[PDB]
Order: C-alpha cells, then structure tokens, then sequence
C-alpha cells in the first residue's frame, strides 16, 4: 500500500532537512539542473558514478531528485545521465530498484521528453540484462537516445549551456589515439585504445544492442586500478585491473609501443601517491 503520495507525506513529517546527510548530497552534486535544450525545456543531470550503494539511506536519494522536480515536473523536461566509470560497486538492487517506479505522481512519468544517456560501458549493458524483466517499459522506447561522441550532444543541448562533471570533460584531452587494434577474448572485437594522461579509455569500435539499440561501449581504467603491465609478444600485451578476475588480452601491430605508454602513466601515479608503503596484503 505504497503511492506517491504516501511516500511524500512520510518524508515530509519523517523530517530530514537537519539530518546534517541530506545536505550532503547537495554539494556532492549528483542530481542538479542545469541549461535548456533547443526544445526550451530544463534539462537535469544525473552523475551516476556518485553514488555508493551501502553508504546512505536509500530514500533520502529519491526525496533529494524528488524536491528538485517539483517545480518543474508538471511541464515537459528532458534528462542526461552521466554513466561515466560506472561498475558494481555503485548499482541499484531489485528492492531498491522497483520503489523508482511507484513513488512519482503518474505524470511525472509521462512528461519526460527524452533521455540522453552518455558514456555507457560493459558493466551497465549486463546490468539491464539481468533486469530485464523490470525494464520491459523501457524496451525499444524513442525516448532513450544514446550518445557517441561529445560533439553529437551539441545538436540537442547546445554548447555553452551544457554542464557537465568536471572530471568527465578532462578525460577527453590529450589523448594518444592507437587505432585498429583488436581485443583478444573469447570472441574478439574491434577497440581504439586511448592512453590519457589520467586514466586509459578502452573504446569500442562496433556497436552493439542495449535495450533494443546499436551502441558503442566505452570502458575507462584508472591509474589507481593498474596492476600488471607485461608484454608476452609483440603482437599481444595483458592488461591486469584490480578486483575484475582474469586480465585482458589485447593484439596490436606495435603493443610493445602502447605498453610503454601505459607504463609512464603508471609510474607518475605511483609517484603522486605520498604514502610510503600499505601494510598487509589482501589475499582472495
Ligand atoms: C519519473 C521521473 C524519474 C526521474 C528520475 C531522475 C533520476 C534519474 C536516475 C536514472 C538511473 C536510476 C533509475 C533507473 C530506473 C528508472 C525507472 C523509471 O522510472 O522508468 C520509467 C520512467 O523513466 C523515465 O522517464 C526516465 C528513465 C531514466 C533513464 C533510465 C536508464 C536505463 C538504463 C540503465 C540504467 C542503469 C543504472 C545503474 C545504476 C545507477 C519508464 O517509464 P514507464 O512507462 O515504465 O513508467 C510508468 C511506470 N508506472
């Protein structure tokens, strides 16, 4: 016996104004608004890699994305979300999931014009897989339009309106492009890896089907998470990334090339760290 209105007379007496983790998420910024698209409507952004799936109630989430569409949510708006370095670690559960879709006013479902979805990877594409029977609303929906490049974005939301996460901008420059390169698995497919100064981008060069749609999928490893750097051949190097089990094989003509690229981007952070040594080591 759960509705929209319940749920809001219950947060509002349940009072978490003062909870001193309500205001928190205000300045961690997960959920804002910010410009118009050329349709005029507001647009809000949803920075998905934010947040921790057991760190915070999780309603005081949806009341915070809640009193920010108040005013708004009776008229049309659209809605970018953010799936930057997204993985596991930040997911939803089928509990948690399912309150998403009885806890707006029936309109506020309605209303949404479109949905632009930016920055997707492997993780997520098995994430809607094995949720596939919640998400059947969404299955084949005109309203999901996928992003393949920050320049396609201008053509619906113009630039110099458009704020996105800071650290999502930095990750596209000084890019070190290598072309043509394959990925080695259990059924190989075209790659472009890009070695930034930051972190390195695995980026697809085939699209494939996500919820009924062709789609690239960009994957993003941090310094932080490099562990292994060999070179078995010169036409295949190994790539190792903490906690994701069997490293990743790719083939390329110069791998000997890229590998030292890597290497240098490593070794800085391992400089920029400023602890001496960790204690202990963790064993699975
Ligand atoms: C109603 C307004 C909702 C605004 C939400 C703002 C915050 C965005 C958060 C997006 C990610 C987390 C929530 C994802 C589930 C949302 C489910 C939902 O509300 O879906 C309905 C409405 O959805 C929308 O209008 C917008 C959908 C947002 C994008 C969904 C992306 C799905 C792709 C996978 C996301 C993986 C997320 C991983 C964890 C962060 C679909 O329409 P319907 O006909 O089924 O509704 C009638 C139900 N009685």
């Amino acid at each position: 016996n759960l509705t929209s209105s319940k749920f809001e007379e219950f947060m509002t007496r349940h009072q978490v104004h003062e909870k001193e983790e309500f205001k928190a998420l205000k300045t961690l910024s997960i959920f804002y608004q910010a410009g118009t698209s050329k349709a005029g409507n507001p647009i809000f952004y949803y920075v998905a890699r934010r947040f921790k799936t057991g760190q915070i109630n999780g309603d005081l989430l949806i009341y915070h994305v809640l009193l920010t569409l108040k005013p708004y949510y009776a008229k049309p708006y659209e809605i970018v979300v953010d799936l930057t370095h997204t993985g596991p670690s930040n997911r939803f559960k089928t509990d948690f999931l399912s309150k998403w879709f009885v806890v707006f006013p029936g309109f506020a479902y309605d209303n949404v014009s479109a949905v632009y979805i930016y920055n997707c990877n492997s993780w997520v594409r098995e994430y809607t897989k094995y949720h596939e029977r919640l998400l059947t609303g969404l299955k084949g929906s005109k309203r999901l339009v996928f992003i393949d490049c920050p320049g396609k974005l201008a053509e619906h939301i113009e630039h110099e309106q458009q704020k996105l996460p800071a650290a999502t901008l930095a990750l596209e420059e000084d890019l070190k492009v290598f072309h043509n390169a394959l990925k080695l698995a259990h059924k190989d497919t075209k790659v472009s890896i890009k070695v930034g100064s930051t972190a390195v981008q695995v980026t697809s060069a085939e699209r494939t089907k996500v919820l009924g749609q062709s789609v690239f999928l960009n994957d993003i490893y941090y310094a932080s998470e490099i562990e292994e750097i060999c070179l078995v051949d010169e036409n295949q190097f190994t790539l190792t990334i903490a906690n994701q089990g069997t490293p990743l094989t790719f083939m390329h003509q110069e791998c000997e090339a890229i590998v030292q690229s890597i290497i240098h981007i490593r070794t800085r952070w391992e400089l920029s760290q400023p602890d001496s040594i960790p204690q202990h080591t963790k064993i699975r």
